[PDB]
Order: structure tokens, then C-alpha cells, then sequence
């Protein structure tokens, strides 16, 4: 066993979470086509909506379950990826975006499809400006499902700058930021960059630590480089990686105490910086424990 | 102020250590030519004897003074090579190297000369064939602290790696072995190289983490600033990292050195160098951590 | 001697090149103060106009002339930053964004502030949807020139990985667009990533092999080439060269796949034709500039 | 395919080259225990005699065998070690070096043991002093047979200045000294240092060029790492790499005109370094033709 080194931050889940979950699971379990029973209650296992309530848990409370449904629909569309093509599953998501925009109606004989329309309509009717700001994270995040990446030569710096741009991360801040309703202006993103690209590696690197076991089944992950270039084990690498994990949330703590001393921050960057960090206590917590990483 | 993570590597001293420090301190106090009392007295407070029954505390009675020696006017040089340019350096030294092999008798107009000629014939009358085998290691080092430093990027695994050759490190590990009587054989040492590479890096990155601060006077090359910039903290959070992973090759050096009596076997020699190896990884910490030489 | 090898790609010129270089070279002439008339018959000769020219060959007529003046604006900001401090420079940046917009009035009395506003005034009122498109583009440039480069290890892989994401490269290629009149929605640009990767290296590396030599005065794939090479910086230059031809053939077969895949479209067709005519031009360009000190 | 750019070197084979080699391929059917008469005829084939003789034009008449013979053991020996761990290979190996050394005496009952220990008699017999100067080279050689790489994510840089240090072309640098009486003092070959380090370069990518198709029959080669930092394919990687060998062509005459222009190239030196010219021409020519790197 690992042991996590000490902490300051902590999990901590939203409390609406049995509330959000049993209405968001059955909307699903209702309309999505689910292959056997089997499926069906591995799905009521995986607990989408408990997933991004641990994410989340700050979010409005009349706008957790919208974060809820997108991220639940995103992880069976992801999930559906596996068994198809580069040029199907590209295609696949292609189609959805439109319809996501509220472009192109949907076949209300397709399940994804009416679902996917259905929850971008009422997120708009429930805040247009919010919801039409967060359609291109989701873009970038969904075209990235489909993505080749090349295998290269890649150091550990290489390889966490790759990290800071996570598109996956990314997605989780905006919608971090709709489900609170945080507008927060183009100035006050700025001010915020060092902070979010330092939480991107963080999840990051919390992720690789506990999915290194089943990657080991193109491995693409910070356990092996990291072992390789100083040539231990890959357990002592996930040791030295929890603690520069730590020093990254001291970092966070010392970018967010510099930003409130130069007078920089607003209520709004208050909530979204501390929202950063119950997601990546959140992530701690749910790479410990999530089924996905099992084997 | 940097609490550095436990560890079960307990460095140890050579129980010499007062006896020998006069004895070599006092030595180089009558034919070294310091400057001044003020020289004269940092000189003796370095006591650069006493580092090196830190480092080699398994050392025999009778030969612990010959590494204080070598030593002690290796890190004079070390010192006088910094007021000076890479050709004068390599001239001064160069100079020096036939003198070690005896092929070339002092000017005793000279300290360093004479001092550097004396020392090593001594060696030879003591154990003629082990006095030999350290004087490549000592060169190749001397034909080191004047080469130049080929640029060239560089990360942590490339700085890690080159590390694990340091030529420092080879010579130190071979003056323990003259030091300690050992003789190991081409296969023996052959039989050692990961625990050799190991050791090597944790010794360098250890000097690294408490070397920053004055080596920041200044082009840094070391595995904190490397580090730093890599994982883009503060030096001092990479500091700390580093010192993790040390602990992770102190790790290692026990699992390779179980695989080693395991796994076929070791020999006496090679228990005592292994040993030995441990014992200047923890000197070198407890030396890094209070020695003057990093203070800024 | 740096004897370019052989390359497919033929640049070519806007036939109204001299048109608009008269007629953009000589508005800046009018409002534009240099410092001497040395300055002056200084910038008629670098010509910024035929350097658009030669990278959007196939500008549309009535469109060619925008893209020169934001470039020559551009650079003319550029040479003048390189005279004042990270701070007083993206100050200086910072102030012609919103006017860019449209949103704060240009003080009349700083010739760049209602140049830029002028222009962009006047960019909206042909095209206002393809206009506002490319100022993120041009904001995200602009920005770029006023930071500090990081500060961490970078080999030849990472550089060339940190080139196919150029600011300035996108820049080029949005404007590009906006002169030939292309509207690609980003589906389609999706499907050319590859391609505009492999484009925006080739015309990093191409500015890095000329410039070199007056950056004596750094982060090149020169120098990181040479060294880890170790040869000379003019041996780099050569092999990096030939590192371009390999680039534009894979061009060619990234274009045919294109093609083949059914994925084509001719939006595509046109764009993808028209990064071509970019790294031919900008070669030639790289060539000549008297930017490099020839 | 593949066609080399123009070069200003060319390769040269030893006049003796078929005398030596009816000698030196007499003796090892005579003494070596092929095992059937089908690898009595591939080994011949093969010439290694032929291949030193590319290697080492330069070679004096009477010393040119001395390098036929050990390289031929070598190349035997290498193949065998095919069949073995690399424990068992190392425990091979170590057996041969107190016997080179003249140390141990040969078990007259096993060829390679007799054969080495008459080989290294037989040199000191001739060059006492020049042949006690190529143990060591030859052991590094041996015993670098069976360590393991070790695989660590790695630049074009890092790789280069690796291959700077192989412990074979060290070998072929010192045999050929042994092999033209070039006596060289310390300081002669402190001067060549770059020098060297050119030529191992240009060895090692002449050789990745060639037997790159080879490697892939399922890793550490400069073809692999330059077609991925470049985001090329091999074949590109492999016409890039070509031109840069060709720098370090001009590289080596540079260098060698400097070393000239100021006053360090003595008479040794001078053949030394166009010594390592014709190993560079020969070595690509081997390249290009050995079966060594076919199908
Ligand atoms: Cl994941
Ligand atoms: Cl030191």
C-alpha cells in the first residue's frame, strides 16, 4: 500500500449527492440503451453522479445535476469509444456537436442524441451566457476522445507541460465554473493561469499513480518516465511523485495567498481557487477508489 | 530548515580521526605556504581530515592518513585552480602529474610540488601495486577540474545519468578500497556497477541539495535547478524532492546489495566495498549538511 | 554558400503586390512619424507589403490590402518594442487591444492608436464575421511578444513540439483566411491539425536557419541542433534544411490522405493549397529580408 | 532506395586482403568446432577477414592478420552469446580475459580457451608493449557484450553523446593502432579527443541507417528517436541522418586542418586520423552490404 504522505487539503463531496444521484441516475437507466442487465447495474455501480459530486462540491445546488448528466453522458459516450474506430468514433462525436449547439435537431429515435440535445436546451433555458461558454471546452474535450497522439521521447518536464494543457482538465474547470456560476471575466482568467496549470498536473499525476497498474495492462504516463530517469522501481517513482504532488498544493496555496496580497482577488477567483482544490482532493480520493483503475 | 527524511543509513567516523588530524594538518601547516594566520586557521578549520574519515571510516589505521593526504592537497588545488584560468589550470596540474608517478623530482622551491612528489612515493613503499591502481582515478579527476564543459541540453534523466559516472565519485570509491586493503579483482568491480551508478548519483545530488544556495552566486547545472524547472516549483520544494529520492536509492542500494549475496553471491571484498559505498553516502550527507564550503 | 536543396513547393506573388505596397507603404508615409527620413526611405525598402504578398498569394483582390497593413503594423510595433522593457511594452500592447476591438476611442494624438482602430474599423465593415474571428489570433500574437520564454530544459523534440503550436503561425494562417475569404468551421479544422502542425514548423525552422546569424546578440533549432549534434551552426542549418523538404513532402502525402479519406472538401482543398504557398514564401522571404541583416 | 549523398571519402580494402584471409579462415576451420559442415560454409561466407580488411587498409603486412584473428573471435564468440544469458554470457566472457592476459593457461580441450591464449601469446610475441595496450579496450569490449541498456526516455542529444563512448569503436580505434604501429603517447591522444568522438558517431548512425529495417522484428536507435522528435518516418529520419553523417565528414577534416593549423599533429597522429577516415568509408560500405543486417 502506498500511503499517501500528509495533506492539507480534503475531500469533500456535495450535499445533494444521494438527492442528484438516484434523479440522474434514473434518467439514464431510463432512456440510455444499455446492452444487458449486466451493464445496467454496473453503471448504477459506477455512480457517475457521485463521481462529479466529489468533484464538484461547491457547485449550485440547482445546477450540480446538470454537471451530473454531462459528465455522466460523456463517460458512456467515452466509454462506447473503446469498441469503434478512429474514423467511427470521430465521426460519432462529430455529429453530436451540432446537435449540442442546438444547431441540428435531434433523432428523437437515438438516444445520445435526444439526451445530448435535450441537456444543452435546458442548460441554456437555465442560464444562456454560462452555457454557451462552456461548448467549446466540451468540444476540444470530445474531438480529443478520438485523438492519435504521437509516441515520442519525453522527460518528465516535457511531459508535465503536456499535462498543464490537458483538455480533460480544462473541461472539468469550466464546468467547475457553470455549475457554481462563476462568471469570471477574460482579466481575471489571466490572473489564474499558473494556479490552473498547477492543479492540471496535480490531478494529473494523481491519476497516474493509481492507474499505473492497470496501464501496465503506447504507456504514456509520469510512474515510468519518472522511474527511468532516475532508475528506481516503479513504486518508489509513485512515492516521489505523492510528494511533489504535495509540493504542488503548497505551490497553490502560495499562488492563491500572492494573488489576495497584490489585491487581486475577487469573490469570484476566491470560490474558483478554492473549487480547484476540493478538485484535487476530490480526484485523490476517487483515483483510491475508482473501479476504473482496478484491472 | 530542510528537515531531510529519515533514513537507516547511520554514517560513522573513523576513531583516528583526532590522531590523524593532527598529524596531516600539522604537516601541511609547516610546508604548505599559507598567506596568513587567517588562512592558517579557516585552513585547520576545515580539517579536510576529518571528512575523510566521514567518508571512509572503515578505513585501516595505518593508511587512513594517505587519503587525508591525498585529499587534503586535493582540495588546496581544488582551491587555487579557482584564481586561475582552464589553461593555467591545466598547466599547474599537468605539471603535477608526472611528479605523482615519480618520473619527475621536485622543485622544493616549491610546497605543492615537493608535497604532491613525497606523498606519493610513500604510497608506493606502503603497497606499491594499490598506489599504482588510484593513480589513473587521480588524474583522470585532475584532467577533469580544467576540462570544459560541453554545453548541451540537458533533463533530469540525462543529469542523473551523467552523474552516475562522476569521476569525483570514482575516485573517491577507489581511494576507499586502497584505504581499506581492499583488492578487488576486474570481475569483481564489474560485478557492482548498478550499486557503483546508485551511490554515485545519491552522493552528487546530495552535495546538489546543499550546494544550490552558493553555487547560486553566479551555467548552474544541478539537479535542483533542473528539477525546479521541470516540475516548476521552488528551488527549495525541489530540495525536498529530491531528497525523497534519495531515500529511494538508499532503498535500492539494500535491494541490489540483497540480489548481490543472493543472487550468486559477493565476496568478502565486495561486502566490505558495499558496505563501505553506504558509509559515504551518509558521511557525504552529515559533511553536506555542515561544511563551510557550501556556506555562501 | 547554404545552398538551399531542391524543393516541389514553388512560391508565388500577389500580381497586385506593387498596387498595395504604393498604396499601404504610402498611407503609413502620411501618418506614421519615423524619426528621420532615413528611417523612412528605410521602411519603403523593407517592404512589408510584398511579404504579405508572397505569404497570401492568393489573397482575395479587395482583401490583400488589409492583411498587408496589419502585418506592416506588426511589424513596425515589433521593431519598436524592441527598444523599451517587458513592462513598458505590454503596456503599450495591452492599450491597442480593446481599441482593436472597437471598444475604447483612439486617442488621435498616438498615430499606431488610430491606425490600428482604422483599420480594424475598417476590416469589420467588409467581412464582420470573418474580422472579429481573427482577433484572438492577433491578441494572442500580440501578447506574445511582450513575455519572457519559460525557463526549462528543451531539446530538439520539444522545441519543434513548442514550434508547431507558434502564435505567430496561427496568426498567419487566420489571416490567411480572412484574405482568401475562407469560412472553415472547426470541423473542418480539425481535420488539417496534422498538417498545420507540420506547416507551422517548417516556418519556424525556415525564420530560425536566416536569423541566426543576427541573433548573435537564445532559443533557435540552430543552436539547439548544434549542439546536440555537435557541429557548427552553419552545418545545423544545412541539415535543418534538409529536415524541411522532409516536411513538405510529408505535406504532400498528409494533403493526399486528406483526400483520400473522403475528408476533402474545397474550403479544405484551398487552405491546405494555401499553407503551401507559405512556406514557399516565406522561404524565399527568409532568403532576402534585409529583417536578417543578408 | 536509399541513395547516399555525395561524400569526399571512399573505401579502401587491404592489399593482402585475400592472402590474410585463406590464413586466418585455414585456422579457425581448423581449431574452431563448427558444428556441421553447413556452418563451415556460412562461415566463410561471412569473411569476417575480408570485413577487417575494410576496416583497417592501412594495417602493416605483417600485423594485419593479428586483427583478422581477433576480430574473427570475437564475432564467433558474439554469436554464441546469442544462445546464452546474460549471466551465462558474462561468466563466458570473464573465463577469456585472465587467459588473454596470458594468466591462466588454456584448457587444450576447448578451442575458444587455446585459441585466445595463443592469439594474445602470439601478439606480445610480435609488440609486447603495443599489444598489453589493447587488453583493456578489448575487455571493455567483452564484457559491454552482456550488461543490460537499461531503456530511459532519450533525445537525439542524449543518444549521440552515448554512442560518443562505445566500447566498439573504442575497439576498432585501438586495433587499428595496434594494427598500423601507431604508437601514440597520452597527450597525442588527448588532442584527437573530438576527433574520436566524431567518428564514433558516425559509425554508430551509419550503422543505425542500415540495420534500422532489422531492429524492427518484434528500440535504441538514432533513426527511431530522430523520425518521432521530428515527427517523420524512418525512411526520412534515415535520409536526415545521412546528410548530418556527411557534416561530421567535413567535421573531422575541420578538425583535423585546426589541429594541423596550430602545432599539434605529429607523424603518428596524422596516420591515426586518416586511419579513422577509411574506418568511416569502410564501415559504410560494411553497412551497406553485410548480411548482418538483411531480412
Ligand atoms: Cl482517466
Ligand atoms: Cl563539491
Amino acid at each position: 500500500s502506498l500511503e499517501p504522505p500528509p495533506s492539507t487539503f480534503q475531500p469533500l463531496c456535495h450535499p445533494l449527492v444521494e438527492e442528484v444521484s438516484k434523479e440522474v441516475d434514473g434518467y439514464f437507466l431510463q432512456h440510455w440503451n444499455f446492452p444487458n442487465e449486466k451493464a445496467r447495474k454496473k453503471f448504477v455501480a459506477a455512480g457517475f453522479s457521485r463521481v462529479t459530486c466529489l468533484y464538484f462540491p461547491k457547485a449550485l445546488d440547482d445546477r450540480i445535476h446538470f454537471a451530473c448528466r454531462l459528465l455522466t453522458v460523456l463517460f458512456l459516450i467515452d466509454d462506447l469509444l473503446e469498441y469503434m474506430s478512429f474514423e467511427e468514433g470521430s465521426a460519432y462525436n462529430e455529429k453530436l456537436i451540432p446537435i449540442s449547439r442546438g444547431d441540428v435537431l435531434p433523432d428523437r429515435s437515438i438516444p445520445v442524441e435526444y439526451i445530448i440535445y435535450d441537456l444543452w436546451e435546458s442548460m441554456r433555458a437555465h442560464d444562456r451566457e454560462m452555457a454557451d461558454e462552456i461548448l467549446e471546452p466540451v468540444f476540444l474535450f470530445m474531438r480529443a476522445q478520438t485523438d492519435r497522439t504521437r509516441a515520442r521521447p519525453m522527460g518528465l518536464g516535457g511531459y508535465l507541460e503536456y499535462r498543464e494543457r490537458d483538455v480533460g482538465k480544462e473541461l472539468l474547470a469550466a464546468l467547475m465554473r457553470f455549475s457554481m456560476g462563476l462568471k469570471l471575466s477574460p482579466s481575471e482568467l489571466q490572473r489564474v493561469r499558473e494556479i490552473d496549470a498547477n492543479c492540471s498536473k496535480h490531478l494529473s499525476v494523481v491519476n497516474d499513480i493509481y492507474s499505473y497498474e492497470k496501464e501496465l495492462y503506447i504507456l504514456c504516463t509520469s510512474v515510468q518516465i519518472l522511474a527511468q530517469e532516475a532508475d528506481v522501481t516503479a513504486e518508489a517513482a509513485k512515492r516521489v511523485l505523492f510528494v511533489m504532488c504535495r509540493e504542488w498544493e503548497l505551490r497553490h496555496q502560495l499562488l492563491v495567498a500572492r494573488l489576495s496580497a497584490e489585491g487581486l482577488e475577487t469573490p469570484g477567483l476566491a470560490a474558483y481557487v478554492e473549487g480547484l482544490e476540493y478538485q484535487m482532493s476530490g480526484n485523490e480520493l476517487w483515483s483510491q477508489t475508482t473501479l476504473r483503475y482496478s484491472v
